[PDB]
């Protein structure tokens, strides 16, 4: 009895705290719907007693449907989830450092130690090629010890639909990335930043961002933003000057070679208007600006306060160059000048004055902030914000409020979503269950909004691989991948379960708004369908951290979201039905 192994869910985690319990599984059976081109994921979770085991290796057939079409065993990749450490643990240095499988690894063998949880996540890409059908398939697990091999019965159907590519939907994903600390965490030098040498460490992870929905980029525009609230500093991408005359000149290089990237990569398309770039921040954290003074050879700052007539004068400068700069390369009709949570004053005087900056064709800067909306009514002053991100926490858990105004937005084609962040249930930490990314994109459609907003790409700690415990919030909240090792030569990024729920939510949500496009009169029930979601509430740990209220609220996130999805697929089944039977 020198290996156990099991199927689990991806839904959460396989702790080793949960070792015992986890002992007693025996599910050899599993079962799922997908569409042409959609993905689906399951976990094997592998167990030792007393001894330890070597070379413990996975293995996966071909998979054949019944008319002996064939998706081949190189769409399925079996990856060892690896364990990282993290304090539990908002804010607070004592709470306990526990291993959590955060981390989508390698492929090939794995030596497990005595008395220890092990598990594998399993991906299975459909091919956009793909023949409809009720796909089969085994999935073996051998070691060395093991002079046998246990076996897995996995069948999947694939529905005659085909996965929208995220272009053909108007999903809206904007994740904050941070270039610099790739640079930083890859050792790559200041003459090389956003350089090829630069670039070979961001473009893996920039089209999985993409390839998921990804359509915001954002840019820094001042010196540390947010008062380096990040593991890494936040540099700006637009460096600043006062020359001798006494003006403003700005530095724009860094910036060009960072959207030019995205541009180049498909994220953002300026000419036919796809994309959006989102530049920090018209209100950085205490209106800090640094600079380099040519006339005392000093870096400086200043404060200006929003309303004022220098912060009035140094804005005008930077806007109306920017304007300019953007205008010259072609850029500026998806630049969106971005705001924070501020003062109605602060607010009101940041847009006041980006609407009276106007180029040629009367035409000023879009703009977008993060907001905190929730009593009804007054629309005056967002319609004049061309993007907005609710934050969860603000958000009421019954009223209409919400939904009227993103459709008062919608119905004037302005982008509306939502975000988790620090203190939110269900969010996407290291510590919440994965499948809370999954209900996260539900909820954003249940409020009839665009989609979702994080602002956590990529935002590492020194070593994130090995420990993610950083001073403030809830451990992983800055990052949804894991950068490579550092000697990597190959991969530059690894996945995590909580990202592959989110991609399972959007592909999930993009079902949803094929259906109701091509089958209009299968609309109403979807929409009740999505309309009838039920929100679990908030609770808090020992240590800080944002946790479901009880187990039915915890269990209420996984039942609901599969809840949706299985009746999207009906639904599916419906118009494929309904389809070949009018044929
Ligand atoms: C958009 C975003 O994620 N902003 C920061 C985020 O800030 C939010 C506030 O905007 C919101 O109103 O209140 C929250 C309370 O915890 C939170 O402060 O916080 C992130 C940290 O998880 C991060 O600092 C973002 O910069």
């Amino acid at each position: 009895t020198t290996l156990g192994a099991s199927i689990g869910s991806t839904d959460f985690h396989y702790l080793q705290k949960d070792y015992d319990e986890i002992k007693k599984l025996n599910l050899n059976t599993w079962n799922e719907v997908a569409w042409i081109g959609d993905e689906l994921n399951s976990k094997i979770v592998m167990w030792t007693n007393s001894s330890p085991v070597n070379n413990v290796t996975l293995s996966s057939s071909d998979f054949i449907n019944e008319n002996g079409d064939l998706i081949s065993s190189n769409n399925i990749k079996i990856s060892w989830l690896k364990e990282t450490l993290a304090n539990i643990g908002r804010s607070n240095p004592s709470a306990p450092l526990e291993p959590f499988p955060d981390i989508i690894h390698n492929s090939g063998s794995l030596n497990i130690e005595k008395n220890k949880i092990a598990s594998a996540w399993i991906n299975i890409k459909i091919p956009r090629n793909a023949k409809p059908g009720i796909y089969n398939g085994s999935i073996e697990v051998t070691a060395d010890e093991l002079e046998k091999s246990y076996t897995f019965d996995y069948s999947f159907e694939v529905l005659n639909l085909v996965q929208p590519l995220p272009s053909e939907t108007n999903t809206q994903i904007e994740f904050w990335q941070h270039p610099y600390t790739i640079a930083r965490y890859y050792k790559i030098c200041k003459e090389d930043l956003f350089t090829e040498k630069h670039f070979k460490y961001l473009r893996g992870n920039l089209k999985e961002y993409r390839n998921m929905g990804g359509r915001g980029v954002i840019a820094t525009i001042v010196h540390e933003a947010w008062n380096h609230q990040s593991y890494d500093s936040d540099p700006s991408m637009i460096k600043w000057r006062k020359n001798s005359y006494g003006t403003f000149e700005f530095d724009y290089s860094h910036f060009d070679k960072w959207i030019q990237l995205n541009i180049d990569l498909g994220i953002l398309d300026p000419e036919k208007g796809f994309g959006q770039i989102k530049c920090y921040s018209i209100v950085p954290w205490n209106n800090r600006i640094q600079y380099f003074n040519e006339a005392t050879n000093k870096e400086e700052a200043i404060n200006p306060t929003p309303g004022s007539d220098l912060w009035i004068n140094i804005w005008t400068q930077f806007l109306t160059s920017f304007m300019s700069h953007l205008e010259e390369k072609g850029w500026f009709n998806i630049t969106y000048i971005s705001m924070n949570q501020r003062s109605m004053d602060d607010l009101k005087a940041c847009v006041d004055l980006i609407e009276n900056i106007t180029n040629n064709s009367y035409e000023h800067f879009k703009i977008s902030s993060a907001m905190d909306y929730e009593s009804g009514n007054d629309y005056s002053f967002l319609d004049r914000i061309d993007d907005i991100s609710i934050g969860l926490s603000h958000i009421n858990h019954n009223s209409d409020d919400m939904k009227n105004m993103a459709t008062h937005r919608q119905e004037l084609g302005l982008l509306t979503t939502i975000y988790t962040c620090t203190g939110d249930y269900p969010s996407s930490f290291t510590i919440s269950d994965p499948s809370e990314g999954a209900f996260t994109i539900w909820y954003s459609l249940y409020q009839n909004t665009n989609g979702f907003l994080r602002w956590s790409w990529d935002g590492w700690v020194e070593n994130p691989l090995e420990n993610v415990s950083y001073k403030y919030w809830e451990p992983g909240d800055p990052f949804l991948i894991y950068p490579a090792e550092k000697d990597s030569i190959g991969k530059t990024f690894y996945s995590t379960p909580r990202l592959e729920k989110l991609k399972e939510g959007i592909r999930d949500i993009n079902k949803a708004k094929y259906l109701m496009e091509k089958a209009p009169n299968l609309k109403n029930s979807i929409e009740n369908l999505i309309y009838s979601l039920k929100r679990p509430n908030k609770g808090e740990n020992a240590y800080g951290s944002a946790v479901a209220a009880s187990k039915e609220d915890r269990d209420l996130t996984i039942s609901e979201a599969n809840r949706i999805k299985n009746g999207i697929n009906n639904f599916a089944r419906e118009f494929i039905s309904l389809t070949m039977e009018t044929l």
